[PDB]
């Protein structure tokens, strides 16, 4: 019918689709016609996911998965993408199917995160067919979700003053000091900006935005603690009471 180079084309949806040639004459009328009937059918994926850390995941740590696609016969490139509950990774990853039937699913590398709040928290990873770089998005060839609970790590203080009742027009020195839950792992030093408020002044930051500027501000003090420490350095704010 022609001598140029095979045509290549990829379905958009599934279902049953009919490759029609056809004949035509001076009135666009059909002479003679060809069907061939082309099943896509998008099943057949499977995609296994699994976190690799099994001890009780503190917020610290950093938390990685396993992760595996495969085709019942397909061997295709397809896309992926991840979600840790903040949303998908922008640019969707290329995703090369060598590896078809029962053998073993292609693996994907480099799957972890770190969870700053603890709580029950869900990873899940989704196989679309063609990349969403431009307008094209393609249909979601399959998706799983794998969900875990992450213990927080909690702070608690210890707090003094020099004079135990501070004597009025007396300055006196507010000590603090921070007990961390889980001892932070080697190398990783925490440096946390604290603010405080006596009753001195009589007003106090009522918004979280304003507690933090106060921390980050001059009346504010930061206390460091070392790696692999519980305990904190000890904090003074010198306050005067009238």
């Amino acid at each position: 019918v022609s001598s140029a180079a095979a045509s290549t084309f990829r379905y958009t949806s599934t279902g049953s689709k009919n490759a029609r040639l056809r004949l035509y004459d001076g009135a666009n009328n059909v002479i003679a016609e060809k069907i061939v009937v082309i099943t896509v059918s998008n099943a057949g994926y499977t995609l296994a996911l699994a976190k690799t850390t099994a001890d009780p995941v503190t917020t610290d740590d950093t938390i990685a998965f396993s992760a595996g696609a495969k085709h019942l016969s397909s061997t295709s490139q397809v896309w992926w993408t991840i979600d840790y509950g903040a949303g998908e990774s922008s640019p969707r990853t290329a995703l090369t199917m060598t590896n078809v039937g029962a053998a073993a699913p292609n693996a994907i590398a480099s799957l972890s995160n770190q969870y700053t709040s603890g709580g029950t928290k869900l990873a899940t990873l989704r196989i679309y067919d063609r990349d969403g770089v431009g307008a094209n998005t393609g249909l979601l060839l399959a998706s799983t979700t794998v969900t875990f609970t992450v213990t927080p790590v909690l702070y608690a203080l210890e707090s003094a003053v020099e004079p135990f009742s501070p004597i009025a027009t007396v300055a006196a020195k507010w000590s603090f000091r921070i007990q961390r839950s889980k001892a932070t792992p080697a190398g990783v030093t925490e440096s946390i900006k604290c603010a405080f408020f006596g009753a001195d002044t009589g007003t106090a930051p009522a918004d979280l935005a304003a507690w933090l500027t106060a921390a980050n501000g001059a009346g504010g003090l930061t206390a460091t603690i070392l790696p692999s420490s519980i305990p904190s350095d000890i904090i003074s704010f010198t306050r005067t009471y009238a």
